[PDB]
């Protein structure tokens, strides 16, 4: 039985998928523009906090396409204050138990939590993750919340590479079927499982590869590095 209308739910489906964080774009959708009687409710002066300029006090090679990072404000939040008093914020309890607020600069996405633990997503380098999250934490404070900037973590790392070739499947998953999974009827890349560094690949006929599960970049590297001689070997001449 699914609700992400409890918290401990709507926090555990963000990292809990088959390829955890890597599909968090199903959750920070907030509120449909396009729906109507979809929008957030504000107080009439309510402040527009997506400018926020202020912080809390603290060859081929793979790009960095998303950063998952975790933060605890140490302190509850009323979700639907938060909600009334930032026309940045979306909230729709019935369907994630979350605030999903987003900021400009860095351009990012943060799931704000009743218990004060903040997801934020969007970024693509630890730096912009970190500066992001300072701003949401001080936002937080701006509405009139005890927060503070603590237990900054990056949770996940994605990396894209494209290898300007075309790869047999059918052979790298039946050659490396111990750490392969392909289905093409049901999905169209093949999942590679790296045991050493520990990442999940996604590798597509085109030569597009996709790197999940780093928490550091440098294991984006390794593993495109340790994958790189297999997707040779199945270059499709
Ligand atoms: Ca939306
Ligand atoms: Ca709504
Ligand atoms: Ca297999
Ligand atoms: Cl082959």
């Amino acid at each position: 039985k699914t609700n992400l209308a409890n918290e401990d739910e709507a926090y555990e489906a963000i990292f809990g998928g088959e390829f955890g964080s890597l599909e968090i774009g199903s959750y920070i959708g907030g509120d449909e523009a396009r729906n109507s009687k979809d929008y957030t409710e504000h107080l009439p002066d309510a402040v527009d906090f997506e400018d926020e300029d202020e912080l809390a006090d603290d060859g081929i090679v793979p790009t960095l396409q998303n950063i998952v990072a975790t933060v605890t404000l140490g302190c509850r939040l009323d979700l639907k204050t938060v909600a009334l008093h930032a026309r940045n914020a979306e909230y729709n309890p019935k369907r994630f138990a979350a605030v999903i607020m987003r900021i400009r600069e860095p351009k990012t996405t943060a799931l704000i939590f009743a218990s004060g633990k903040m997801v934020v997503t969007g970024a693509k380098s630890e730096d912009d993750s970190k500066l992001a999250s300072r701003k949401y934490a001080r936002i937080i404070q701006k509405i009139g919340f005890a927060a503070k900037f603590t237990d900054f973590k990056i949770q996940n790392i994605v990396g894209s590479c494209d290898v300007k070739f075309p790869i047999r499947l059918e052979g790298l998953a039946f050659s490396h079927g111990t750490f392969s999974s392909y289905e093409p009827e049901l999905f169209p890349g093949l999942i590679y499982r790296m045991v050493k560094p520990k990442i999940v690949l996604l590798i597509f006929v085109s030569g597009k590869i996709v790197l999940t599960g780093a928490k550091q970049r440098e294991e984006i590297y390794q593993a495109f590095e340790a994958i790189y001689p297999v997707l040779s070997e199945f270059r499709k001449m």
